[PDB]
């Protein structure tokens, strides 16, 4: 049971307490929080370069959360007052209908191999695509044991751009399936791998061969329904805040300054839990913003709308790039202990349960927004 | 002196104890690094809510930084390698040609009154353009102690939306000017303000009252110069690397694929800066990406060129709404040795060096890019 009575009037000790014997957690575990320096020396040393010692952030944990029926606990990471507890109110809110319902796709991350000094670019193009097998072998021939879990290159995709500033470019799309890894190094190193063929067959020169954050092909999806007579507040109907919910979102979708706050928004939720799982929060970032201006204009994340039923369904989408076997999400004693709370056995599993916290946290800010202000929750809840 | 030899090889303590003495700092500050637990749980569990412990993260500190000749020290907090060991080696390379050169603009943030309901957005506009002086007025009377620091509300900019799905709209820009403070709080509070009197003008209803985190108003610039010599590696020469900055930059022009990883690069100097000073991350990642997709087109945050005079010339221009009076800056024990630090004594001071390890960190991840080839 996520749902946690009292929980934000209980003190931190009694909360730890309380979180250790729900989880079943050991004392081992629990001391990881009860005591400072989680975090060795001897490893913060070996993540960082220049360390002289270490920044501590407060670790909370949003509750009611629940995804598809199973409860779960999110672990959060942040300095800025009430998003964890707009994060809750919400998720509160949604289990009355069913909680959060996700869904994503197979982990599909892809390298990039830009090759210039092509004079037949176009033509170039369909040498690779008609070698493409080839290709594609020699890049898994080098990552074995990642086909032996089910990864491994999938397929390739050549685009073409004669109308670069530095003349006419060759880019390669190397769609490798990585599994509950991020895919960073594994997709960089396949790169690098095929970049000597492809050069052969174009007869062009190979630039660069990095990985593109902008990870439009492992998306992660959310949905959620409330219930007007949810909202029902004291001033506001519960007809009236949905009206005003869904202005606060054809704002932003029209009007790219108010997008910039509602998708920080969104982060909001999102980047806490990345923080938690020692996941690089600046690839989620870049990912998300870049596929929310996909269609020339800046728009928002999120999408609100009315159900022909009344209710107010909203939904999530993006690129959701995180893993579970990455390199600081196995050194850090506590980087572990978030996803044992989570309880997640796959990246993409947590991947669906970082658009659900996003996509309740917009929530909880256009509801209050629409309400009566934004002051009177954050600045409450910002004392001191 | 910026310049530390063997830092890198020095061990933690050695390295505490060099920025000790260097800075002239305090046992009680260098305690505050030596030891864990510089934020007391009393403190943790008053900034975030349902609190039961804390998470830590390494706490370096770059080297060699340059900013408009005064040397400086930058703290930087991250999980990934090679960011602090990049950002100080470019800052290394641009010493040798006057360092880091920044500027920046007036601490102008926004807020958005937006009013719907209006039959007549278009006649209305001009009814709050001819009767702004009130509205002003207005704005300022509430945050007196601002304008005594010289900040404060400058100018409404009032535009309309037609087109939008839930009928037109009328969203008015309240140009105040913060100080040393992001202006969150100080900018939302103006806008609840004045929401009131723009909904008697207008005859509309006043909506959402929230700032924009695109301040595009609030910019912070960075300049290098890179001479090719110094980029002149065992195999490839100077004008080679040079050529191949270059196409490794129009590629993130064109191409939003690269673009993505370009401005994450770009980011992985300036969101360390900011979790030490503790400020909010997210706003400036926000305010970064929107701003590089300005044109209808996402695109590349920094500039790469080669000057007629054959040296590799880099820029860096994007909003940085960053603080030094915020809520967590003031709470968090390391937040203001952050500060004490780098010898920031303005926000936009902070702003103009975020926006220099940035700068930098690009130049890097580019350098290694084109340099080690197939
Ligand atoms: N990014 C967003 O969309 C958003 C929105 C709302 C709140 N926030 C949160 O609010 C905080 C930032 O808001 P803030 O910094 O405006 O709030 P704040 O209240 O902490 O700081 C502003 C206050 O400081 C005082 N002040 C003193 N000296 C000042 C100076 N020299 N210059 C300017 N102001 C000065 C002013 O009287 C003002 O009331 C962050 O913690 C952020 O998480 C963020
Ligand atoms: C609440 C908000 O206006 C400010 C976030 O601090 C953003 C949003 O609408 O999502």
């Amino acid at each position: 049971d996520s749902r946690l009575p009292a929980f934000r009037n209980l003190s931190p000790a009694a909360r730890l307490d309380h979180i250790g014997q729900l989880l079943g957690l050991s004392h081992d575990d629990v001391s990881l929080l009860a005591n400072a320096g989680a975090l060795p020396m001897d490893i913060a040393n070996g993540m960082i370069e220049n360390v002289i010692g270490t920044f501590e952030l407060p670790y909370a944990v949003a509750s009611n959360f629940q995804i598809n029926g199973r409860d779960v606990l999110v672990p959060l990471v942040v300095e800025e007052p009430s998003i964890v507890a707009a994060a809750s109110y919400m998720a509160k809110l949604a289990r009355a209908n069913g909680g959060f319902t996700t869904s994503s796709s197979a982990p599909l991350m892809h390298a990039q191999v830009q090759i210039v000094g092509i004079q037949d670019p176009l033509n170039a193009r369909l040498s690779l695509l008609r070698r493409k097998d080839e290709i594609i072998e020699l890049a898994n021939r080098k990552d074995q044991l990642l086909n032996s879990l089910g990864g491994g290159c999938r397929d390739i995709e050549v685009h073409t751009f004669a109308d670069t500033p530095r003349g006419p470019m060759l880019v390669a799309h190397l769609i490798v399936d990585v599994r509950d890894a991020m895919g960073a190094n594994t997709v960089n190193t396949m790169a690098e791998a095929v970049a000597p063929l492809m050069e052969a067959i174009t007869g062009g020169q190979v630039r660069l061969r990095i990985l593109s954050n902008l990870a439009d092909l492992r998306l992660a999806r959310a949905q959620v329904r409330i219930t007007p007579q949810q909202l029902e507040t004291a001033e506001f109907s519960g007809e009236a805040v949905i009206e005003g919910i869904l202005d606060a979102y054809a704002f932003a979708a029209v009007d790219p300054y108010r997008a910039a706050t509602h998708n920080k928004g969104i982060m909001n939720g999102i980047d806490p839990l990345i923080v938690a799982t020692g996941n690089d929060w600046r690839a989620v970032e870049a990912g998300a913003h870049a596929y929310a201006c996909r269609s020339g204009h800046y728009g928002s994340l999120t999408t609100w709308e009315k159900d022909n039923n009344g209710h107010l369904v909203g939904t999530l989408e993006m690129p959701m790039p995180v893993g579970l076997v990455g390199g600081a999400t196995k050194t850090h004693p506590l980087a572990q202990l978030s996803l044992r709370i989570l309880g997640v056995k796959t990246a993409q599993a947590l991947a669906e349960i970082a658009v659900a916290v996003g996509l309740a946290q917009n929530l909880g800010a256009m509801r209050a927004l629409a309400t009566e202000g934004i002051q009177r929750g954050h600045m409450a809840l910002h004392a001191r």
